[PDB]
């Protein structure tokens, strides 16, 4: 942390964060969301870090270099350390790549390396060739040496990512799934983990191994897994949680605003919040459906009307002000609600559905305050302007993201953050073949306009590239697009280091401090 001449500190140098959910694990290559990367990013630390504003910044690495955007070599600082007091090495990332790309891990993020390019993953994803072909190597102890197989100027960006962190071979080895238990798991970011209470608490402890350890400040930081988003805010409030997770109840925002105004954050975010529907199964595989139920929502209605905490209404998978995006707005988004609504119903109509025989289906979310008043609203807008039937359900965070794995779900309450921000961070998850598809999406045009980007060596038509491609994914109406999200969470005011300048909120504990209050 970088604290500023002048501020007192407070004599005691601990933090609480609701962190949303319980997380699905703390194990690197088994991760795919917020929660699990928030509890990440302070315990693993991968070759590039975000800085306090997200910009792409040394980590491991104090320093790399490229070769014509293929050929990536990775300069490790000689005193990166895990917290048992080993060296972090280039072997440790040799490892941890190629574990990964593996597909006896089952990695959500396996795909993240077909993102990068790396050489042979497809064949290694494939089972067509070991791990160990994949396109990394150890030159020596401090140099990690990757090889793409196309050029991908923006390949570093992708590197603070928690899916390319190291994990310790060793431990990993010995333990097999319970390596991340306190008493086995060896860390290497600023923290290591002290307690894991499921259903409580996380609990990490400064690392004095790190080796940035002496500009580290919180001594310790609790995440909790608080999925009622009303029950965090009133733990904040009461004087226990000094930062709330960022999902903002209904019941109690416009009050918030006015009573505490500068405690809540509000600012731009990467995310955009959307129903998943699962393209393989009937009837969802019929785009007449799909795109019914796409148009007959009312976007008016939901963020400014139900939600109203700023949010923008969405018409696209890629958030418009990714780094590179350069979307066209489709037609329909500037339609009257009512012509959306003609439109969608001629198309239900037409897809066998009657008064007599109705369309009627589960709309899965997580627990959540937030969500379940979302799902109540879109289901009697739904029921209102089209004569569908929903049925809500709610499951915990980690069983539900492992029922959109298994797809065979109807509709499911998403969101997706950027892990680097470029459009692609996006749009290769619905590439047929990406670990991270669960709309079960397979488009071969849609493939198609993706590979290409990176056979252009120019901005310009890389953009509209990605524009294209927004327009299949919508012409398909793979999704239900609800809005972009604003990052509004509440942070005590003697919370310091928070600038909520980064849009993928990468927030690191080393960074933050408490303020003598």
């Amino acid at each position: 942390a970088d604290v500023p001449a002048g501020v007192q500190l407070a004599d005691k140098q601990t933090l609480v964060r609701n962190n949303g959910s319980e997380v699905q694990s703390l194990d690197p290559h088994k991760i795919e969301g917020v929660p699990e990367s928030n509890v990440s990013r302070d315990l693993f630390e991968g070759l590039l870090i975000s800085d306090v504003e997200g910009h792409p910044s040394p980590g491991v690495a104090e320093k790399w270099e490229n070769k014509d955007f293929k050929v990536w070599t990775f300069h490790l600082r000689e005193n990166a350390k895990w917290s048992d007091g080993t060296p972090v090495t280039a072997h440790d990332f040799v490892y941890s790549w190629q574990r990964l790309a593996d597909p006896n891990t089952a990695s959500p993020y396996a795909s993240y390396l077909q993102y990068g390019h790396i050489a042979n993953i497809d064949d290694i994803i494939a089972g067509k060739k070991p791990a160990t072909d994949l396109g990394v190597k150890a030159l020596d102890d401090h140099t990690f040496e990757v090889t793409l197989s196309e050029p991908v100027p923006y390949f570093y960006k992708l590197l603070v990512h928690p899916s390319v962190s190291p994990v310790p071979k060793s431990a990993v080895e010995k333990f097999g799934d319970k390596w991340t238990q306190p008493a086995n798991i060896v860390t290497n970011g600023a923290y290591k983990l002290k307690n894991w209470v499921v259903n409580e608490r996380i609990v990490l402890e400064r690392n004095p191994q790190y080796w940035d350890n002496a500009k580290t400040v919180i001594n310790q930081v609790t995440y909790l897994p608080i999925s009622s988003e009303v029950t965090d805010v009133n733990r904040y409030r009461s004087g226990e949680i000094d930062m709330t997770y960022n999902n903002m109840p209904i019941e109690l925002f416009q009050k918030l605003k006015k009573e505490i105004p500068n405690e809540v954050r509000v600012d731009p975010y990467l995310c955009t919040y959307y129903y998943e529907i699962n393209n393989q199964k009937a009837p969802f595989n019929d785009v007449r459906v799909r795109t019914a139920l796409k148009l007959a929502l009312d976007r008016d209605i939901i963020v400014n009307k139900v939600k109203n905490q700023g949010d923008l209404p969405a018409y696209s998978y890629t958030p418009p002000y990714t780094d590179g995006a350069k979307l066209v707005e489709p037609e329909w988004f500037k339609w009257s609600q009512q012509k959306r609504n003609e439109e969608a119903k001629k198309l239900l109509a037409e897809a066998g559905f009657t008064a007599d025989k109705p369309l009627t289906f589960d709309l899965l979310y997580n627990t959540s305050d937030l969500h379940k008043k979302l799902a109540i609203a879109v289901a009697s807008i739904w029921k209102k302007n089209l004569g569908v039937n929903v049925n809500l359900e709610n499951q915990e965070w980690k069983t539900f993201l492992d029922t959109r794995h298994q797809g065979t779900f109807d509709v499911a309450r998403a969101g997706w953050c950027a892990d680097y921000n470029e459009p692609t961070s996006f749009l290769n998850t619905m590439l047929s073949d990406s670990s991270n598809n669960t709309a079960h999406y397979k488009s071969p045009a849609f493939d198609k306009l993706i590979a290409d980007t990176l056979k252009v060596a120019d901005d310009t038509q890389r953009s509209e590239l990605y524009a294209k491609a927004e327009q299949q994914l919508d012409k398909d109406s793979a999704i239900v697009p609800v809005y972009y999200y604003v990052n509004a969470r509440l942070v005590k005011p003697w919370v310091g280091g928070y600038t909520g300048k980064d849009p993928l909120d990468n927030i690191y504990v080393k960074n933050l401090y408490i303020i003598k209050h």
